[PDB]
C-alpha cells in the first residue's frame, strides 16, 4: 500500500486523499492498475490517470467495484481558472452525488444517458487550498464498472449548458468513499 500523495506510478499520475480516519488502503498496480480496500471508512478519494487531463481524452477502465455504503466509482478532475471540480460518475453505492441537486440537461454518450448537474462547494479543500467553487456532474443512468468515457462528450455539452471549464489539472478514474466499505481493483488507458 502506498501513503497519501500524488505522483506517477507505471507512467500513470495519481492521487490518494484521505481524512486520516483509517479503514482504507490504496495499492498501485502495474501498467494503469490500483485497487481500494476499504473497511468503515472515512472520507477518501483514490485513483490513476494523467496529469494534467485533457478535453479531448477517451478514457477506458476496466473492473471491479465492489462498495458498501457511500461511494463513487468516475472519471474525476478539477480545472484552474475558475476552479472547478467535476465528476463522470459511472457507479455509485448507497448515494447518488446528485441527489437534491438541480438538473441541467441531459447528454447521450457510450452507451448510456447521463444526467448533468451542478452544484456548489462552500470554504472545502481543493486543490488550491480551502475555497468556494463549483462541482459539474454527469450522472450514469445505467451503471458499470468497465467501458469508456469520451470526456469531450460531456466537457461539451457541459459548456452548452454554461457549465465552462478553465485550464486542466488532473484527470483520473477515482474510487471515492465516505464512512463506508467496498473494494475495488480498477485499470486504466
Ligand atoms: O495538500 C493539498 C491536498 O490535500 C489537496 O488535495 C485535494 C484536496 O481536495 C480533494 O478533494 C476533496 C476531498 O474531500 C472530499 O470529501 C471532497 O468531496 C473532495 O472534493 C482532492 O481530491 C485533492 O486532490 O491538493 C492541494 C494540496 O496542497
Amino acid at each position: 500500500t502506498i501513503q497519501p500523495g500524488t505522483g506517477y506510478n507505471n507512467g500513470y499520475f495519481y492521487s490518494y486523499w484521505n481524512d486520516g480516519h483509517g479503514g482504507v488502503t490504496y495499492t498501485n498496480g502495474p501498467g494503469g492498475q490500483f485497487s481500494v480496500n476499504w473497511s468503515n471508512s472515512g472520507d477518501f478519494v483514490g485513483g490513476k490517470g494523467w496529469q494534467p487531463g485533457t478535453k479531448n481524452k477517451v478514457i477506458n477502465f476496466s473492473g471491479s467495484y465492489n462498495p458498501n455504503g457511500n461511494s463513487y466509482l468516475s472519471v474525476y478532475g478539477w480545472s484552474r481558472n475558475p476552479l472547478i471540480e467535476y465528476y463522470i460518475v459511472e457507479n455509485f453505492g448507497t448515494y447518488n452525488p446528485s441527489t437534491g441537486a438541480t438538473k441541467l440537461g441531459e447528454v447521450t454518450s457510450d452507451g448510456s444517458v447521463y444526467d448533468i448537474y451542478r452544484t456548489q462547494r462552500v470554504n472545502q479543500p481543493s486543490i488550491i487550498g480551502t475555497a468556494t467553487f463549483y462541482q459539474y456532474w454527469s450522472v450514469r443512468r445505467n451503471h458499470r464498472s468497465s467501458g469508456s468515457v469520451n470526456t469531450a462528450n460531456h466537457f461539451n455539452a457541459w459548456a452548452q449548458q454554461g457549465l465552462t471549464l478553465g485550464t486542466m489539472d488532473y484527470q483520473i478514474v477515482a474510487v471515492q468513499g465516505y464512512f463506508s466499505s467496498g473494494s475495488a481493483s480498477i485499470t486504466v488507458s
